[PDB]
């Protein structure tokens, strides 16, 4: 009824993330790329903010979605947080690979957000 304990979300989203990712042949999106962050604890917002700025790939619509769920704050096309560094950017297949390793990392501290 409630909704879902942080810690059964990760796993919920991890599951989820990986099963898209390993029957996946050809990237994603279009070869689309994001922009690189820095994998600390505002993960989930900065990894929001990178991924608005991919557009037509519905397979990662739904991750928008549940990435927001660990960050209240919206962010539009026009908005931006943590892309004042200059860095470059990578393939999306690295990008939520990358993710991966950090999002299973925080569940063996408990610390979630």
């Amino acid at each position: 009824m409630g909704p879902v304990p942080p810690s059964t979300a990760l796993r919920e989203l991890i599951e989820e993330l990986v099963n898209i990712t390993q029957n996946q042949k050809a990237p994603l999106c279009n070869g689309s790329m994001v922009w690189s962050i820095n994998l600390t604890a505002g993960m989930y917002c900065a990894a929001l903010e990178s991924l608005i700025n991919v557009s037509g790939c519905s397979a990662i619509e739904k991750t928008q979605r549940m990435l927001s769920g660990f960050c209240p704050h919206k962010v539009s096309a026009g908005q931006f947080s943590s892309l004042h560094v200059r860095d470059t950017k990578i393939e999306v297949a690295q990008f939520v690979k990358d993710l991966l390793l950090h999002l299973k990392k925080l569940f063996r501290e408990g610390r979630f957000n």
